[PDB]
DNA sequence: AGCTGCCAGGCACCAGTG
DNA sequence: ACTGGTGCTTGGCAGCT
């Protein structure tokens, strides 16, 4: 097998699937890492059935592996960040290619969604921001330069691709980007003066082009994301708020699981982007809010229609790549068929933004008519075997098919003719590749076949024959079909030519449809779930009347207790005592979720919310070392525009050390940072803080002891807690009574020394 | 819905539905000629689970029957798929002869493949036990039994309480758990794999006794020491009935049952087992466990046995001394024994297939190879002047006659299956050889006919061949075919060739296949006969496998003791643990840098240590290594230290710190004794400042003053360092830290007394907390420190 | 060596003479 | 009632390129 080895060197950095019979087999080291990744056997060979290759490619690509397919020669390659095939993508998840690099002055970063064409670049100000952007974008494939210093940022990520330094040269990048966009300069994209970011994007685009060996006309724009444009959230915060991912790695019981009832896969993906990137510009937010409210009574009629539009976004990508398959065009046609009904439904909505989306939507009556005439109602997966072009679309095509059916109908008549004559009831005409057409007779009647029948194939219970008259029409059939097939294929390629001119307008439509899906959805959720429109004030503050945790309230089959919150420049930090038992943490997390939601443009779970600008949200909620590292992050980065949620810091070390640290953090947060803060603590001593500094107050939760248990109330009230419940809980758990009695005596002694 | 009364169904479905009625909840593979088929819901389910095509069988009565199936020769690959997903599958075979059957041939379920009853090499993992268990509860308590179908090891027990029961489940980790329908503590059981709810009557004591006595050939179970344990017998009865129901043959390798009494092993609670990382790390992997360090056995059966020992430390002083002695005596011989031991392989699992009568040709082959190693082992072992070793040598036996049999009866490298012959070697049976003669004449006869006929006809394309569908033939090209002898009878037409038969060739065919049939049948008789000659020796063979596995374990522990520098612990009469220069056996191997050895002094006068030191100071490691040294001493193995004296230990408890914390703690307080090793790691959590600490203080006090167990009590609460003053039996120790400016160095060495200070602030400075904050914390700290 | 499609052996089904 | 043809799963491989 010197053939495999000599071709493997052409692709040493990538897994190589080597076709052998009805399998692709991997050898040596590739056989290893693969068995470990797909959990297939190990014989050193490993293999997968031909009919399942796409399934296994999806898994490998999902785990960051590029794969080269040898059919001999490497005829196809898939990389985790550049796929567009529906079989390899996850319907409701974004799949991004990214590139990261470090200059002396700072970071450059860029991402690309190869299906939608969404191309973004940024220039994170420091390591912490960079880490938060990596987590937020979660790239499937990440290009980085050799000369990369901070390798801790990308070390454990899947899909790492180490690239030479010359791939990050600013002049090349500019030239390449300007050529891709068809512009002289980048001023119109607002990135002309963002060199570091441009370098990242240049390497990215070159890598994408290379993986496709194709033009990428759907990539026509790039956008710059700035720090002040969005509320910043770090990995731990993002993870702790359970936005699209729960703490156990799942997808259930998350903010998205409740907010995301969109009806198309592109709308679902767009909504998840918004949730992970709340905007600060209240201009955008106000528009989103207006829209939500104006779509309330339109929601029922809109969604079932929107649902049929489907994932026009990813189909458009295969159109741009010329890989679209018959059902892609079929689904595109179906989506076009919904446009007029959507147009009619939105006509009355009094909302300027809705009217904009409506126009942006388009109609494409011509394309619709074209696809209606060209393609049959329900085409096959592939064009390969023809049968996609409808009848009446092309005369030549209708003719060859008429000829094929005529020969076909003749052979069938031949079967009945030969049948009266011979008088053999088992006589039939069949078709096979090896022998073409033939006449079959059962073994038992075969001795009666006419003398002009030529034996060609003996079966266990039959004899197949041929005659010139059979071979005559076979020719008619085959040559006619061959031409029909060839013509369908040409007509099919011609469809791309007629569609591609309108690629730009179609991308805008899918984008508008996706946004309508998101907004129609948030409209439905607000109305259905009793949300309210938050208002914005100029200075930092959060006033919530009867707020609820938007996830907990839908899951728990027990009445959710709503709670107020009044935070302002004069009431900046609340010290929260009492049992936590999930109650404090819930109250804190819901505060962050409501802020989150306010800043995505959505309605929120409350009777009333007034909220000020927020630059970042900090949530150290839920090792003493990790807890201290996360605390350091907050004290170092938070500002007076930050929302900080602290959950009992001090646990995990000595009483005096933890109390000293918590007192110090709280004081710093209240007097230096001045961030809006919810400080949950178990230290009763911290409740004296409000008597020592302005802007701090005590609230608490309590519990109710009754019968043979304890009810941990979820109601936040003013003042310090006046009870602890550790001993009550220990008593309920069965700690012997005399132990509890001693504990009680010790507790009093410890507390009274205060 | 069509009304589907018996009479509305075809004879086929009537038979199928009656059999399926006997297996309503599991897939029924139904033998239909060359296929195993499934129907209705089984077919749809199979389609999804096996990824095969869901199709249908036509019906003259309306509703087409959902259908799916696989070729009989491929069944094993599909069973693997199913049993790996925890699916049971009943195997129905055709029992009678269609050729003398009016309607449907007799069919019967001959075996049910289930997750805890597999014995086939392809479905099992080499180094992991695969147990079937049965659990049963009462008002009083629990009954539990386990069976390893592929070794015959049959055990029973009666865990006193829930926490014990949970620890038992975790330790035995059954792959299939049979439970009684009236089971109350479902929390112990839901979430387990291969759960099997059983009707109450399968746990009836009278039937259990009757069935076990029958299986064992006894009148009572007095001799097994379980006549006394009806709670356990009920589970054992449910189990055995399951095992017999799944195998539907005799189980001669299940000749005994043993009771596991609490007093006979160190009982480790579930948390101890998880925290010690015996065979599974806290993340679920096998990397960096005690097992990954200690397990360098050379056979699979030895790997399994060693893991069983690690999980069940023995309290019997005598067994322990004998294991130590063996390890001592064999430490020189390891390099010589291991390569030889390795060639014995997994005799245990092969013996199970022998007993089940499922053993494949290469199983008998590997048995042979194992027998062949006995003499060398026996030789290597004669010199070792240690009784326990000599006792093992004897038990491994010789089986010279069986070695000869296998050497005479089967070829060097037999094929995987017996089904296509080629297994029994020549000279074993003279008739068999005679039948093969005609089967090995094919060499010359057919080549001779080809030449002869090619020459006679002058047709150069002429060839003689065989076709399974059409038989033997003479082939002439299409071009020369019109020139064939008029005497040649046409048999098979091809595109460019014509095949013919003649009387001489047909006569050859007739006999060359009648003979081939006789040769295969005779072979299978002789193969099944091998079982009858081997079976009578099963018990001694099982004793031998058991001895070889124990040897592998002891030889490995001796190698490890030498290689990793371990010493032989001694036992003392009263509870106590004295360690000189001890190390954590895993941490020291998985660390690229020196491990700091430490001592330990525990006694009835010094029975509780309050352990302080900075977070990351090595507090948790010190406790763990203690428990591990204890565990290792109590399996008979040498220990990671310079010297170790250790007293009796009944149980090891661990609490590694809400309702859970205090519930577990409560169980510790309720069940620990002066003989228990208690490890409390940072417990005591309340909703206020002193809430939690107060409970930890009262708990510590109870452990010291009422229970009096051996207790390691690691804490971050500095208040607790005051306990020794107040309480007899308590002493402070600490993991030393050195502060040199902005930083803190962890020395990882245990010192007597309390640390001079706690290091929360420095540890927090280390984590990056801003200096102005730390400075403010230090100021607050001095305020607090002035209260007293 | 790569595609197609017969065959395997159960049993029912169905159109065609009994 | 009989004859004699069809159908249906997947793995193996003949029979042709
Ligand atoms: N005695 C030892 N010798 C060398 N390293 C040690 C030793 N004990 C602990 N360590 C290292 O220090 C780390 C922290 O130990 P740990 O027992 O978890 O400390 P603690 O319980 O005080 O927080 C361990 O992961 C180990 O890597
Ligand atoms: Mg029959
Ligand atoms: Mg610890």
């Amino acid at each position: 097998m010197q053939q495999y080895l000599r071709l493997k060197a052409q692709h040493p950095e990538i897994l190589l699937f080597y076709r052998m019979g009805d399998f692709y087999e991997l050898f040596y080291d590739d056989a290893k890492r693969a068995s470990q990744l797909l959990d297939i056997s190990l014989t050193p060979m490993a293999g997968i059935p031909y009919h399942a290759v796409e399934n296994y490619l999806a898994k490998l690509v999902n785990q960051g592996e590029s794969v080269a397919i040898c059919e001999r020669k490497v005829v196809r390659i898939v990389t985790p960040g550049t796929i567009s095939d529906e079989a390899l993508l996850q319907e409701r998840q974004d799949n991004l290619l990214a590139a990261i690099w470090q200059d002396s002055k700072g970071f450059g970063y860029a991402t690309l969604d190869i299906s939608s064409g969404r191309f973004r670049l940024s220039e994170p100000a420091d390591r912490e921001t960079m880490a938060a952007e990596l987590q937020r974008t979660n790239p499937a494939e990440l290009l980085y330069a050799e000369d990369f210093a901070e390798m801790s940022l990308i070390e454990g990520r899947r899909g790492l691709r180490r690239r030479p330094l010359w791939e990050f040269e600013i002049d090349t990048a500019r030239q390449q980007l300007n050529l891709q966009f068809g512009t002289r300069d980048l001023v119109g994209f607002g990135v002309e003066n963002a060199p570091r970011g441009l370098c990242a994007a240049g390497c990215l685009l070159q890598y994408a082009k290379d993986t496709q060996r194709t033009t990428l006309p759907h990539i026509r724009s790039i956008t710059m994301e700035r720090e002040q444009d969005s509320i910043i959230m770090d990995a731990a915060t993002r993870r702790n708020l359970e936005i699209t991912q729960n703490l156990a790695g799942g997808a259930e019981n998350t903010l998205a699981s409740v907010l995301d009832c969109t009806v198309t896969p592109m709308g679902s993906r767009m909504l998840k982007r918004w949730l992970h990137m709340p905007v600060r510009d209240t201009r955008v937010l106000l528009e989103r809010q207006q829209t939500i409210g104006a779509l309330q009574d339109f929601t029922a009629g809109l969604q079932p229609v929107l649902r049929q539009v489907g994932d026009l976004e990813r189909i458009l990508a295969r159109l741009a790549l010329r890989t679209a398959r018959p059902r892609d065009l079929a689904r595109m046609r179906h989506a076009f068929q919904q446009l007029p009904e959507l147009r009619a439904q939105l006509e009355t909505v009094d909302s300027a933004p809705v009217q904009a989306l409506r126009e942006k939507m388009g109609e494409f009556a011509e394309l619709r008519d074209l696809l209606e005439r060209a393609i049959i109602d329900t085409p096959p997966v592939l064009v390969r075997d023809g049968g996609v072009i409808a009848s009446g679309y092309n005369e030549e095509l209708d003719e060859w098919r008429a000829l094929a059916d005529g020969a076909t109908d003749y052979l069938e008549r031949l079967e009945v003719r030969e049948r009266e004559r011979t008088g053999l009831d088992t006589l039939k005409v069949g078709f096979n590749a090896v022998h073409g057409y033939y006449i079959q007779i059962s073994r038992g009647q075969s001795h009666l076949a006419p003398i002009n029948y030529m034996r060609r194939q003996t079966l266990k219970n039959a004899e197949r024959y041929i005659i010139p008259e059979l071979k005559e029409y076979e020719d008619k059939v085959l040559t006619s079909k061959g031409k029909a097939l060839a013509l369908e294929k040409q007509l099919y390629e011609e469809l791309f030519d007629l569609l591609l001119p309108h690629l730009e307008a179609l991308q805008q439509s899918a984008s508008a449809l996706a946004e309508l899906d998101v907004l129609v959805n948030l409209a439905e959720r607000a109305y259905t779930l009793n949300y309210t429109c938050p208002t914005f004030i100029d200075k930092p503050g959060i006033r919530i009347t009867e707020g609820r945790h938007p996830v907990v309230e839908q899951v728990l089959n027990e009445p959710f207790i709503a709670n107020p919150l009044n935070l302002s420049p004069q009431r900046r930090m609340l010290i929260i005592t009492g049992p936590n038992m999930g109650g404090k943490s819930t109250y804190m997390r819901q505060t962050a979720l409501i802020a989150l939601m306010a800043y995505i443009g959505s309605y929120v779970p409350a009777q009333k919310v007034e909220i000020g600008p927020i630059d970042r949200i900090f949530t150290r909620v839920g090792t003493f070392m990790v807890e201290m590292t996360e605390t350091a992050n907050i004290l170092h980065n938070a500002t007076e525009y930050s929302l900080v949620l602290m959950d009992e810091i001090g646990r995990g070390t000595s009483t005096y050390d933890g109390l000293s640290l918590a007192w110090a953090c709280a004081e710093n947060l209240a007097n230096k940072i001045k961030a809006l803060t919810l400080f949950a603590t178990h230290y009763f001593e911290l409740t004296q803080l409000p008597e020592k500094m302005e802007g701090v107050a005590n609230v608490h939760l309590d519990a109710l002891e009754h019968g043979d248990t304890i009810a941990f109330m979820h109601s936040v009230q003013d003042g310090a807690a006046s009870k602890s419940y550790g001993l009550a809980v220990a008593a309920l758990a069965g700690v012997p009574k005399e132990v509890i009695k001693r504990a009680r005596q010790k507790l009093r002694e410890l507390e009274s020394i205060s």
